[PDB]
């Protein structure tokens, strides 16, 4: 309720930024979104190279595998030979990682989204932590972390992909901090645009109807509708939009109903 309230703000403040534009696009939306991301220093040359040599030491131990979500690897199902694509891709510091466990889970087609954010110095740690609680928790489908020369300058840095209600995300969320080893005060303050904040570094927002757009984008999309209604005052607009959407009109970080 409280939560709701701080995430809708966010949301009409992104939608009225987008407002003041003339004739915005869909893109110029998400550019809002995208410029608002966190923006630390990268982590250093050493400290991105222990990055990439922990993923290749997470991989394929413990029922957890990391594949690149790079897409030319990805269509020719080459993603799955790790240090070879480290060893030889120029983007293998800047692109994103997955970590999957051994055995599949299957999607829901609605899902939570908890987005981590920790000073780029700890991104090594945290990889680590998400490996050992992707392992363990079924509800966890997957999770990916940006390349180390990025982390720390996107929304995204990280991200675990849950089956599961904010509930079972801020459990997972607790969890993670107290296994981790990170020092409470290396966790990020910041919440992307729309998303709900559950602790310092923590942000929390949800996924419908299989959607793969991304949570900026799909967000962004509800504004734009918004925008092209009328007759109504752009605060009910918005709350319809969001409604008409699929997503909660009183807390845009949520499924409706």
């Amino acid at each position: 309720k409280q939560a709701a309230q701080s995430t809708f703000n966010s949301f009409h403040e992104w939608a009225k930024q987008a407002e003041a534009m003339r004739n915005p696009s869909r893109m110029d939306i998400y550019k809002i979104y995208k410029q608002d991301a966190p923006h630390s220093h990268p982590m250093s040359d050493e400290q991105q190279e222990e990055f990439l040599h922990t993923l290749k030491a997470l991989n394929g131990k413990n029922g957890i595998e990391v594949r690149t979500q790079d897409h030319d690897s990805v269509r020719n199902k080459k993603d799955r030979n790790l240090d070879k694509y480290i060893a030889e891709s120029p983007d293998a510091k800047r692109f994103f990682y997955r970590i999957i466990p051994k055995h599949e889970r299957r999607e829901d087609k609605n899902q939570g989204r908890l987005t981590i954010g920790v000073q780029p110095q700890y991104a090594t740690q945290l990889t680590r932590a998400m490996a050992t609680l992707i392992g363990k928790e079924s509800a966890i489908t997957h999770g990916k972390v940006i390349g180390p020369a990025c982390h720390g300058q996107m929304t995204d840095s990280a991200v675990l992909y849950i089956n599961g209600d904010v509930a079972k995300a801020e459990k997972l969320g607790e969890k993670l901090k107290q296994m981790s080893g990170i020092p409470l005060d290396a966790f990020v303050e910041h919440t992307p645009l729309s998303m709900q904040s559950l602790s310092k570094g923590l942000s929390y927002a949800e996924s419908i109807l299989g959607d793969t757009r991304g949570h900026g984008m799909s967000r962004a999309e509800v504004i734009s509708d918004a925008l092209r209604m009328d007759g109504m005052p752009f605060l009910a607009r918005l709350k319809l939009s969001l409604s008409a959407n699929g997503y909660d009109p009183d807390n845009p970080a949520l499924r409706n109903t």
